[PDB]
């Protein structure tokens, strides 16, 4: 770590704090994730160094030294969260929303083809550059490790993009959890409001049920047998997407509805989503970035 000079803090994840830093050997600026503290973890994270794609933030190095684990990522100039906040008065242009969703589906189709799941997509780990690219950052493992950031900071775990199977206690979930999260982020880019801003696990689940209807065996076979399912859940009727994401057109609303299917087996895959008619006229616009 003597080779890196911290510039400023740029983020706080669930298990690590992220800094902008300078590599003293090469002169390059990087994003450095510091995890406060497992051999299986070192091996699995090292496998992520091989997972290279245009829509994935490059994991440059894994440094294991003195009861800390440092992840060195390529540096991108802004996150989607800052861009959405900066665009709150005007809205992100629909062609740019479509480009970003298309690129993130390309990134997910690639990592899902290598049986790599993100598991915690959110605007703070979607990174953009001045050329119009957007990239997925910091893929999570199935087994969590290290001191959680919430125990030594004022930061809280966001549940807003969590798939309903995770909230209902499925421990052997699929790549469909990332498609759900991405659908939630797509709706938030379009409407400029989070789709399901829950502040507890039950509030998160009941916000999903109030919009999409309480799931039952008809729409989700096996839902009533899931670990955290309760027959005492209130029964809410489903709402129309025309109410949930105006002014999205019918192709975008149909795609979103397929990304938000309750049954993970019915939920569209990233590969199938790339072929959706919504992307017939996709382009790659330039964002207006204030850095
Ligand atoms: C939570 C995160 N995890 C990672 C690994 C992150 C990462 C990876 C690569 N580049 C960047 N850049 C970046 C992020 C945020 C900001 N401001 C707007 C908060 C900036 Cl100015 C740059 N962040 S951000």
């Amino acid at each position: 770590m003597e080779n890196f000079q911290k510039v400023e803090k740029i983020g706080e994840g669930t298990y690590g704090v992220v800094y902008k830093a300078r590599n003293k050997l090469t002169g390059e600026v990087v994003a450095l994730k510091k995890i406060r503290l497992p051999s299986t973890a070192i091996r699995e994270i090292s496998l992520l160094k091989e997972l290279n794609h245009p829509n994935i933030v490059k994991l440059l190095d894994v440094i294991h030294t003195e009861n800390k684990l440092y992840l060195v990522f390529e540096f991108l100039h802004q996150d989607l969260k800052k861009f959405m906040d900066a665009s709150a008065l005007t809205g992100i242009p629909l062609p740019l929303i479509k480009s970003y969703l298309f690129q993130l589906l390309q990134g997910l189709a690639f990592c899902h083809s290598h049986r790599v799941l993100h598991r915690d997509l959110k605007p703070q780990n979607l990174l953009i550059n001045t050329e119009g690219a957007i990239k997925l950052a910091d893929f999570g493992l199935a087994r969590a490790f290290g001191v959680p950031v919430r125990t030594y900071t004022h930061e809280v775990v966001t549940l807003w993009y969590r798939a309903p199977e995770i909230l209902l206690g499925c421990k052997y979930y699929s790549t469909a959890v990332d498609i759900w999260s991405l659908g939630c982020i797509f709706a938030e880019m379009v409407t400029r409001r989070a789709l399901f801003p829950g502040d507890s696990e039950i509030d998160q689940l009941f916000r999903i049920f109030r919009t999409l209807g309480t799931p039952d065996e008809v729409v989700w076979p096996g839902v009533t047998s899931m670990p955290d399912y309760k027959p005492s859940f209130p029964k809410w009727a489903r709402q129309d997407f025309s109410k949930v994401v105006p002014p999205l057109d019918e192709d975008g609303r149909s795609l979103l509805s397929q990304m938000l299917h309750y049954d993970p087996n019915k939920r569209i895959s990233a590969k199938a989503a790339l072929a959706h008619p919504f992307f017939q006229d996709v382009t790659k616009p330039v964002p207006h970035l204030r850095l």
